């Protein structure tokens, strides 16, 4: 029942989703302003504009991650405020307002841990073709340089990208997240550019750190299981296996692209020469796992690639936007400890969204939201008797936020946003939170 001493505690946010202060102090324009500016892309209308107003309300933020006595802070930085044509010249007042931000985290007692890119690419970037094209992920290097040579002397664990799976299968094969393009060729190709990005960046960062890092890759990781024991059902879980997780854990432990998944691509896969797979398999010092769901899949031929449909389960507890299921963390876990190469392990984003709603009483009562933390936290424990090094959970999210493209109206924090006052208020599971930490 009892966690290491050492082990961190968090939660997280990113930059879109919570900063607001869209156009101050020099901040470019990113494919997320494009995308939520464009009719009928956000479910609800709404846009990254203000969000949480955390470029101003930072202080707030982190009166709250000290009321619920975290440790640590997974934030990201957003890349249109340090070099907002993408390429060219930094903007000096972008790093000095995440340099105060970091100190203002470090009086606090409370850890960073930052996300380089966490989705919000600048437009120029995108007009040059984005993700599609191998200049932005050498830029995208420099950007890291840059960043580090300022803040690393504070700052020790650096991720370079959150979830490439969701910026380039969501955002250019099946269009619904920014830039919005809905070719499976592009979406490869940015795959690619993505990883090679990451690796180019991890080169450049240890260059230009003025101390030693710890750099790793947050990655969306999804356990996958047949429905039945059919050929076709075991094949199916093997292909959206190899499309979610497989693609991209294979290239960085230095196992090239599955075979398997090339094949099944043809034509669609990207040329990847072996210069390029040696640097995307550039030695990490974590791994993060972001982990929501499992997928039980049937085999679905008509359907779109990867032809395989997930098969719910009514009996399981279903949250306002996924199914519940905290075996699936212990399974893919022990997969990673025993199958994989990278170690430590954190947990860089758990966490749920419900329809939550202030009480008369002024609470929010929301015990779904603990019982999911209570379920997922005993998994970890089970897997860290099985040996698995892990050193970290962050929950999704600190606040509630903009949620891409179901905008406002998909509440994930621990703590409750008034999106019309920017009041924060402590939901019942951040308080359950509080004191499992405490008593930890």
């Amino acid at each position: 029942e009892r966690f290491p001493a050492d082990f961190v505690w968090g939660a997280a946010t990113a930059a879109y989703q919570i900063e607001g202060a869209v156009r101050e102090d020099g901040r470019g324009v990113s494919i997320w302003d494009t995308f939520s500016h464009t009719p009928g892309k956000i479910a609800d209308g709404t846009t990254g504009d203000v969000a949480c107003d955390s470029y101003h309300r930072y202080g707030e933020d982190i009166g709250l991650l000290n009321a619920l006595g975290m440790n640590a802070y997974r934030f990201s930085i957003a890349w249109p405020r340090i070099v907002p044509l993408g390429a060219g010249p930094i903007n000096q007042a972008g790093l000095d307002h995440y340099s105060r931000m970091v100190d203002a985290l470090l009086g606090a007692g409370l850890q960073p841990f930052v996300t380089l890119y966490h989705w919000d690419l600048p437009q120029p970037l995108e007009d040059r073709l984005g993700w599609g094209s191998r200049a932005t992920a050498t830029v995208f290097a420099e950007y890291a340089d840059i960043v580090v040579r300022q803040l690393g002397d504070r700052v020790t664990h650096w991720a370079t990208l959150n979830e490439p799976w969701c910026s380039a299968m969501l955002g250019y094969y099946l269009g619904v997240h920014a830039p919005g393009h809905t070719d499976l060729k592009r979406g490869l190709e940015a795959s690619h550019n993505l990883l090679l990005g990451h690796g180019l960046a991890v080169q450049a960062m240890r260059a230009a750190a003025p101390q030693p890092l710890q750099i790793g890759i947050v990655l969306n990781l999804t356990p996958t299981y047949p429905a039945s024991d059919s050929p076709e059902d075991v094949a199916a879980a093997r292909r959206f296996d190899g499309f979610v997780n497989r693609w991209f854990l294979d290239p960085l432990a230095g196992r090239g692209y599955p075979q398997d998944m090339l094949d099944y691509y043809g034509a669609a896969a990207p040329q990847a020469n072996p210069e390029d797979l040696t640097q995307i398999a550039a030695p990490l010092d974590w791994l993060g796992v972001n982990y929501y769901e499992r997928m039980r899949a049937v085999d679905a031929p008509d359907a779109s690639l990867p032809q395989a449909q997930r098969l719910d389960d009514p009996d399981l507890p279903h949250t306002a936007d996924r199914e519940v299921y905290p075996e699936g963390l212990y399974d893919i876990l022990l997969r990673l400890h025993n199958d994989y190469p990278f170690r430590p392990l954190y947990i860089t984003e758990n966490g749920c969204a419900l329809h939550d709603e202030i009480a008369e009483d002024g609470g929010i009562h929301d015990g779904q939201r603990q019982a999911f933390f209570e379920a997922h936290l005993a998994q970890l424990q089970r897997a860290l008797a099985a040996g698995v090094p892990l050193k970290g959970y962050f929950a999704w999210s600190l606040l509630d936020n903009f949620e891409w493209a179901m905008g406002l109206s998909m509440r994930y924090g621990i703590c409750y946003t008034n999106f019309e006052t920017l009041e924060r208020r402590i939901k019942d599971s951040g308080y359950w939170l509080r004191d499992f930490i405490a008593g930890q």
